[PDB]
DNA sequence: ATTACTAATTCACGAGTAA
DNA sequence: TTTACTCGTGAATTAGTAA
């Protein structure tokens, strides 16, 4: 599905909306006008283009997991050749219930941390809320394999794989954490051996630069 | 796209050294796909030219060539053009002389129009040569990827005058274009253009090392 | 115009196997 | 073990249409 995905992504250009019919991107992929047609409804059912088709033409909107095929692409390349492709994301400090701390303590989490990354982490994690205007170089972070961290089972629940990015916070090094399955939202997490709302001094609300490290 | 994944993977088996030992059912497993197929696609990039092999009852030795880089390059090269992410080039490279052609290239009055109207100048008649640096081989790869200026080719009762592709660069702060034949010659040598007479703008000496900031979007 | 169904076709895949 | 051939099968693609 990736070359299609890349032609409708190229078709909308700046936005991730094209007015679309099946012959152009038939011709655009050097295929039948049969083919683009079945193309595109296979995508709309797994999920990587919502659309509106009339006998007027199609409105093809390309979903997060849709862009995630061409990241993830861009991302295996720049690692392949050993392109630099560093990023920063800014956004906002966030609260919440104490999720990090419950995750980050696990025993089997903690062993790799130390041994992958390095750190004893303090148990918790620094939720940013991404800005929009950095949402493109989330999805780039977001398609690069980073440090892979194993998953595993416990007795009351079981634990994902997750992949970690050397990071800097206000020059503060620190990992962005985040699941090996992705999933679509605008919050990163962040790991460090300091207490970063004591070492930067921050509050909710504050917005951060963060450097992220993705070779 | 089956040839882009199978050269990836072969890339991605070579890491830096462009060489994969690999059988082919080795291969297949990669790929997820028989043994008798992906013998059938190296088979198949060999005859195209995106790699070459020493064969033997134990194994293969898989070269990517030039070419085979260049697929990947352009992809490469393609996403980042489409996803707006910026990719300049830093090469470094040495000064060289050649055999004066440049001089007759340039001068061809359907490029120098173009010259003047896509880049904004009338370009001292030759081009620097810069023989770049192996360590910078991977980034001029990764400058041919992309698509540049388009400059026209031409035909005249002589010859079929080929399409150029021209970058905005930058040697030591002079403003210049790096200039390559659209159709991609796999050459470790890059050519500029300028305004400026640049041997005696910067001072340059055959064996100089120099420094060259290519810009792959816009300016 | 279109989309997209069904049927024809083709050509890609892998089984079997020789060397 | 390999590489890599032939060839039967069917998954993938296109053509012919209907709406
Ligand atoms: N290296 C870290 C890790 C976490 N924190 C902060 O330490 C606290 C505990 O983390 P956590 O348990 O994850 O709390 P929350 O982020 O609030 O909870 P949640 O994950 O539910 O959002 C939070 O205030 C978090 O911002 C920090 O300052 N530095
Ligand atoms: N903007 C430019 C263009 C070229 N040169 C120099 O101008 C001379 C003539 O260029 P050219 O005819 O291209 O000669 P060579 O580079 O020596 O020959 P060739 O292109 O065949 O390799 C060369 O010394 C070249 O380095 C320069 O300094 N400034
Ligand atoms: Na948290
Ligand atoms: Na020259």
């Amino acid at each position: 599905y990736y070359r299609a995905i890349k032609k409708i992504k190229e078709a909308a250009e700046a936005s991730n909306r094209a007015y679309l019919t099946s012959s152009k991107l038939a011709d655009m992929l050097g295929i039948s006008q049969q083919s683009a047609s079945r193309i595109i409804i296979d995508l709309e059912k797994n999920g990587y283009i919502t659309r509106t088709v009339t006998k007027r033409g199609q409105i093809l909107n390309i979903t997060e997991k849709g862009l995630d095929v061409l990241y993830t692409e861009f991302a295996d390349l720049s690692r392949i050749l050993a392109i630099k492709n560093n990023v920063v994301i800014t956004g906002t400090v966030t609260s919440g219930m104490g999720e990090g701390r419950y995750y980050v303590a696990r025993k089997q989490y903690i062993i790799q941390f130390q041994e992958k990354l390095g750190i004893i982490p303090y148990l918790g994690t620094l939720n940013i809320k991404v800005d929009q205007a950095s949402l493109p170089e989330l999805r780039k972070i977001r398609g690069f394999r980073g440090i892979h961290i194993e998953g595993f089972k416990t007795e009351d629940r079981t634990f994902g794989s997750v992949k970690a990015f050397p990071a800097k916070i206000q020059n503060i090094p620190c990992f962005v954490i985040m699941p090996e399955r992705t999933v679509y939202t605008d919050v990163i997490e962040i790991i460090s051996d300091k207490y970063l709302r004591e070492e930067i001094n921050l509050h909710d609300g504050d917005r951060v630069s963060v450097e992220v490290y993705t070779e």
